[PDB]
């Protein structure tokens, strides 16, 4: 019953592909300097500020970014350990890299834009 | 054959490093600009509100109420934002020891928030290698 409580958690898992193209940038400066860019996500690394922002905004401000990513919010309904291992393994099996940002309420997964539809279908296999 | 490349990554050290500080997760209302003075290490704009990841006592005496304490581990292992198998590898190493991870992918490295009490065990799990 400690085994199968994870399989129950995974069955309640529900992926949601969100709107917008995203890019990861790294900048040097105060977070305050980049507020007008309205980034969805922020991380202060010792190497500099990570901005996750709409690809539109990134090139309007002419930042050297990354490949385009799509955002999948991951919901569970609703607990045990192994959730991240499970969804990341499922994505890995389809040659999809998962760049996860834990928010307060949900896990947010950034996948290659070209692989977004593939990732949604793969993660949607759990609720069956 | 994508599953075998994942296995090869699992069998490697994540080269973990424990960072200074106790961290907490918070959800707040309104603009990030309101909270700049708190100097959050991480930010996420969720539909349900702004997530802030903050030093324990920066959050505590800003009146945001007690969260569970987190330690921060960075993976120094060499990788990009499109290396398939890496999240599965580190997430698996942690799960094998009963450790839940709150992962934030940075531009350069993955950063993992684990419960403060499990910080040394997370280092041990993450630092495991085959050869």
């Amino acid at each position: 019953s400690g085994i199968k409580s994870l399989e129950l958690l995974l069955q309640s898992m529900s992926p949601e592909l969100m709107a917008g193209d995203y890019v990861f940038c790294t900048v040097n400066g105060a977070l305050s300097d980049y507020l007008s860019l309205e980034p969805i996500a922020t991380f202060r690394e010792p190497e500099g500020l990570t901005l996750v922002l709409e690809a539109e905004k990134a090139q309007q401000a002419g930042l050297e970014s990354s490949a385009l990513f799509s955002l999948i919010t991951l919901t569970v309904h609703s607990e045990a350990v192994g959730l991240t291992a499970a969804f990341a393994t499922k994505l890995a099996e389809h040659g999809i890299s998962a760049n996860v940002i834990a928010g307060y309420y949900h896990d947010h997964i950034f996948v290659q834009k070209e692989k977004a539809q593939q990732a949604l279908q793969a993660l949607g296999e759990f609720a069956q």
